């Protein structure tokens, strides 16, 4: 077998990116300032964190084992619980005490045959009394919200129609449905998309099979009252490339960014319209909604080149690190229109941004507040001379949060400091009676001075000021998505406005 | 109540001394080099580590909650398990989410009435299938060797005759007895010493009550074939001082270092002879044995002034930090002699040293190998300019290990490097057939460059070279005592030579 390294080597595991790989508890975290005593609930986030050194050199960040963090808040105190998802990968590699899974989404490089290849490392959501740890190439893994015990791969009581479950399901605040899909839904390289939904009682509602024009990556999607929208990233899969040991994904400069629109209820596969946006990268969806005219407003991060530059085109052509900016874009779509090409989007702000969150009480409906990560290259904002040597590589960088009020156009920016970077934030309603976007924001900071992580608590009345700063004595590796589960919400999700 | 701080402040909890307070697992630790595959067993060590910020300012290091580390070795792989002892203190403070226990060994400063005040933070030993977490003001806490679950305060099936159990019991390799004592054995300020032993079947054997000439600290003791020896540190307790909120311990310049000698078997309390060594500080015992003439050779660390300088004499007089050196001393005692004063000891080496270990297969018998910590002020050995600002305070410093061969007089010194310090080492016999002192040495390093801990594995054939260096991604706070439990030893203790 390929030799198993006994320590981590390479840029993707250097400095702040060095795996810690701890599981357990740290109760009564140190706090500077004061956590509002009314806050009660749990912040769950997931990070890729290789449990064992890969036999693949420069294994991408996206291929690390999912490690779940829970920050449990009550009465101004907070405890951390941390535990790896017991994926098939995790368990079998733990038995062997060496890495066995090979390249990202390429089973032909694995040292053993896996049934499920999930690292469960992308998102962690709450559904009907369980956590679901998500990875878009696989079904969810179900976990206990209290102990972070892994129950196992989850198939919704045998109802799951797809081999794949998106990392970005949407929760309708009115109907209390979880709206889902999977791409490559019948296996590697398939153009099959399965759109499906679950009612609050756990019964499957919608199940529609449709066909993608290309086998492209559909990372995120959008849901409105009457439509579901599938933006396709021009990364394309060829299984024959994979069989020769090549990458699952390869950029294609010759295609548009397809945006499929399907009726949300009662549709057939052939009812999908594949609109054609200008070539670019479909980033994370903030939210989508129907306006007065019945037109879809789709607000999402959008770049003009390949953000995932480590998967270039067939001739190795692509941007360099730190080159590509994504911007907060608004696309307009009309399902009635027979004109497939779409106009260039309008931009809501000028900042290089990603990881947009809204007040999920208005998800699928008109929203007027968005919180998002920003990366500002203006000199001084980040002390790059200090940070970059300590930072390692492989992971996106963010040096502030921004709050956009869509009505007024006002923007507040939180800047943690010159030697700190941020992850994706969460929004917490101040209480069940709070106005849209009124409450608290939490964000995990990497502190490159201390080589420690911190959890910042902000009040939306003044996003520039930290109300509290929770000081972890360990590093939490840069992660991906996270969610708030409020104690006052029985089903784990906030009530509609 | 006195206000509970919500983060750690002061020198005793700054830099590398900042509490981490994690419990759980890190499996498959990173290794540079190669762990000998024949090594099979567990290295247990304990560190004081406050779970909650004290309401006592500048609470000494010795008063922190006991946190147990286990390093489990097999086939060249190693896993870490870490868990706090569930003392009464730990449990009740965890319930309240604030500190409740007050000053070191002073119940009159506690905010609630404790039955047991142990932090169980001094030593961790193996006895009849359990770990015993030790603190000399209390009975042991029993723990599971595999899971580090706390069973509870342990009284040896109701046989424990003393309120107190030494942190330094001795294991006779021939008789398989655990030889014990407790001082202040009938409560605060009492001069009662209880000497007791347990046979390998768990039945109590010896129980002898004797009287100390002063209420002084007896931290360590020594056991020979026919005698037990009690060196008294000239720190003295006055309960009336304590009732006014004063220190449990206070140095007394006017007394000798008493060294009691009692027959090991069949004695009465009045059979003890209190010999009088020159005034000084009784450090840790390496080992003691009877020579051919029947004279006791007592080898221990010995200083000429108060090592615990933070507890000065009645007028506040004492040495400053880093001033007092301890030296590896040999005292000669004859139980037959009626001459109470003892001659100055001979010194075996010139190094400033502490934390002596022997090959415990010859404990209570003639030994000819000793391993010990050293602190070398020779320029360059420690980069103090770099380390001291990162080090915090309160904890003893050691910048190497030394191996003394007592026959040849040869000394090897392990120096981890200019920006690293060491804790107490363990010795592991190479196998059940190995000669005295032949095998492996392990020692936990604090790496001030990375602000991480490392576990070094050395071969006794060349102590200057690291065979393996296990790289922890977290800090383990400077700790106290630790022990090896070999898998090949049924009762957890090595077989006699
Ligand atoms: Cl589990
Ligand atoms: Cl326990
Ligand atoms: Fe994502
Ligand atoms: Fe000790």
């Amino acid at each position: 077998l390929p030799p198993a390294p006994r320590y981590f080597q390479g840029e993707n595991t250097a400095g702040f990116m060095r795996p810690v790989r701890f599981e357990g508890d740290i109760t009564n975290l140190e706090v500077v300032g004061e956590i509002p005593k009314s806050i009660e609930g749990t912040f769950y986030r997931v990070m890729p964190e290789p449990h064992l050194p890969s036999f693949i050199p420069n294994d991408p960040w996206f291929n690390g084992d999912g490690n779940i963090s829970g920050f449990y808040f009550k009465d101004g105190h907070v405890d951390l619980k941390q535990r790896y998802v017991r994926t098939e990968k995790f368990v079998r590699e733990a038995e062997a005490r060496r890495s066995l899974l090979g390249k990202y989404r390429n089973r032909y490089t694995d040292l053993v045959e896996f049934k499920i290849r999930s690292t469960a490392n992308t998102n962690i959501v709450y559904w009907r009394g369980q956590l679901l740890a998500l990875k878009e190439d696989s079904p969810p893994y179900a976990m206990d919200p209290e102990t972070l015990e892994t129950f196992g791969v989850y198939d919704f009581d045998g109802q799951l129609p797809s081999l794949t479950f998106t990392a970005h399901p949407k929760f309708d605040p009115v109907t209390r449905e979880m709206v889902c899909f999977g791409y490559e839904a019948k296996g590697d390289g398939t153009r099959d998309i399965c759109y499906y939904s679950f009612g609050p009682d756990g019964k499957i509602a919608e199940t529609v099979w449709l066909v993608s024009p290309v086998c492209g990556m559909i990372h995120d999607f959008a849901v409105t009252e009457n439509f579901v929208i599938f933006p396709i990233i021009p990364l394309v899969c060829d299984v024959e490339r994979m069989k020769q040991g090549g990458d699952h994904w390869q950029w294609d400069y010759s295609i548009p960014m397809y945006i499929g629109v399907l009726p949300r209820r009662g549709a057939q596969g052939s009812d999908v319209k594949w609109f054609e946006a200008p070539h670019g990268f479909a980033g994370h969806v903030a939210n989508a909604f129907e306006d007065d005219k019945g037109h879809i407003q789709l607000q999402m991060a959008y770049a003009k080149d390949n953000v995932f530059f480590w998967w270039p085109d067939a001739n190795g052509k692509g941007p360099r690190p730190g080159e590509v900016e994504a911007h907060f874009a608004n696309f307009v779509l009309d399902y009635q229109s027979d004109k497939l090409p779409l106009a260039e989007p309008t931009y809501l702000v000028d900042d290089d941004m990603e990881f947009p969150r809204i007040d999920d009480r208005v998800a699928t409906r008109k929203h007027k507040h968005t919180f998002f990560c920003i990366f500002d290259r203006k000199p001084g904002v980040t002390d790059f001379e200090f940070v970059m040597p300590r930072a390692g590589g492989g992971a996106p960088m963010s040096n502030g949060l921004a709050h956009l009020n869509h009505e007024t156009g006002d923007i507040q920016r939180y800047l943690p400091g010159p030697r700190k970077l941020t992850g994706e934030c969460i929004f917490i309603p101040r209480n069940s009676e709070a106005a849209e976007g009124d409450g608290y924001v939490m964000v995990l900071l990497a502190n490159y001075e201390d080589m420690c992580s911190e959890l910042a608590v902000l009040d939306t009345k003044d996003l520039t000021n930290e109300v509290a700063l929770i000081k972890l004595p360990v590093r939490l590796r840069p992660g991906l998505h996270g969610n708030w589960v409020d104690k006052s919400d029985v089903d784990g999700h906030p009530a509609p406005l």
